[PDB]
């Protein structure tokens, strides 16, 4: 499930990068891009229990799958820019490659979010992988 878009847990344990900030977008998406690395964005609402619910499971895969940079942003910090970011729902994910959608997930869907991360660690280019 999801909430249309606050207890104290971590959405940001493990390899997950809390962004807060603008400049923390721009600086870890300048590392993506320079590093060649695919970037799962997690728009998510601490009230939200969707995003709750599915954040330990995004911390675990954060561990598992360090090829690809994980970050959370807390659509109520940021919230001029996940407007400009037309998130509707909460948790939303944004599969970024250089900042453009290579894939996305809306909802707290454990397998699927799994499933795509290998997916799309698979279809790099050699020069990537």
């Amino acid at each position: 499930g999801l909430c249309l878009a606050e207890p104290h847990i971590e959405l940001a344990g493990g390899n997950v990068h809390l962004i807060t900030t603008k400049e923390r977008w721009d600086q870890k998406l300048s590392e993506a891009s320079r590093d060649g690395k695919i970037v799962l964005a997690n728009f998510s609402a601490r009230w939200c229990g969707p995003s709750r619910q599915i954040a330990p499971y995004y911390i675990e895969l954060s561990e598992n799958y360090p090829s690809l940079m994980f970050l959370v942003i807390d659509v109520d910090e940021l919230s001029d820019f996940s407007a400009s970011w037309e998130i509707k729902a909460t948790p939303t994910f944004f599969f970024l490659r250089d900042g453009q959608q290579v894939d996305k997930l809306v909802g707290a869907n454990k397998p699927e979010l799994h499933k795509k991360i290998t997916a799309i660690l698979d279809s790099l280019p050699p020069s990537d992988k």
